[PDB]
């Protein structure tokens, strides 16, 4: 299948090389898979999600998205015009408030519960969880992602947005995890992006145009971006069966277009998510 005049990032997920327009990948598109985004909801309203959104649970007074960051990202992992896999379903899980801040102690929760809740739905190709939050390093809350991580669900965290090494910044210092950091549509890594040993791959993070809340659209910029557009990836190659949850971050490792992003900081991987689709 072929989508003209894509969102850059996702033409870009599909190229070995930077500048084209058009999206190609394989028409199954996710179908039977399922993401869970833990962030602050998802409009599942959204004539974008064609009724594949809907919240699950939320910490908050309600499960409405009042912010968009949440919807952006489910946005980009699976909505018709903005999605890496345009068949999934979508699950929102709101632990982050209306001003797109949360607890820890929330976000460990909503990881529990993730874990524990895909063992009640219908997900044949597998399950991932995308996760564009963090702050500072906490073991608890390594451990929580390391849990999901464990009871089998692909679990893609965005590296964070201080120019500086994720490894003081959790979830994304988890090693356990896909720990995703941030591109440009020139190839560069994003002048926000985190790096460091603990990144297991690069994704579109610059200029991202995605859903927003209010049924619009809007394009942001973050690892907050680059982290569905890697959880969708694996939710469309488990949905293909290439890869599996446990292996999924490896499998997009492994398949990466490698060594063609600049300005990555010696010890850290030049690894750019790649769909590697031939029609
Ligand atoms: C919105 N910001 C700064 C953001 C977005 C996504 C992740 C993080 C983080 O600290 N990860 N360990 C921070």
């Amino acid at each position: 299948a072929a989508q003209t005049n894509a969102p850059w990032g996702l033409a870009r997920i599909s190229s070995t090389s930077p500048g084209t327009s058009t999206y190609y990948y394989d028409e199954s598109a996710g179908q039977g898979s399922c993401v869970y985004v833990i962030d602050t909801g998802i409009e599942a309203s959204h004539p974008e999600f064609e009724g594949r959104a809907q919240m699950v649970k939320t910490y908050y007074y309600s499960s409405r998205d009042g912010n968009g960051h949440g919807t952006h990202c489910a946005g980009t992992v699976g909505s018709r015009t903005y999605g890496v896999a345009k068949k999934t379903q979508l699950f929102g899980v709101k632990v982050l408030d209306d001003n797109g801040s949360g607890q820890y102690s929330t976000i460990i929760a909503g990881m529990d519960f993730v874990a524990s809740d895909k063992n009640n739905r219908n997900c044949p190709k597998g399950v991932v969880a995308s996760l564009s939050l963090g702050g500072g390093y906490s073991s608890s809350v390594n451990s929580a992602a390391a849990r999901l991580q464990s009871s089998g669900v692909m679990v893609a965290v965005a590296a964070g947005n201080n120019n500086a090494d994720a490894r003081n910044y959790s979830p994304a210092s988890e090693p356990s995890v896909c720990t995703v950091g941030a591109s440009d549509r020139y190839d560069r890594r994003s002048s926000f992006s985190n790096y460091g040993s603990v990144l297991d791959i690069f994704g579109p993070g610059t200029d991202i145009l995605s859903t927003w809340i209010g049924g619009s659209t809007r394009s942001i910029s973050g690892t907050s971006m680059a982290t569905p557009h890697v959880a969708g990836l694996a939710a469309y190659l488990m949905t293909l069966g290439k890869t599996t949850a446990a292996s999924a971050c490896r499998y997009i490792a492994d398949t990466a277009n490698k060594g063609d992003l600049s300005n990555i900081p010696f010890g850290t991987v030049n690894l750019l998510a790649y769909n590697n689709y031939q029609a």
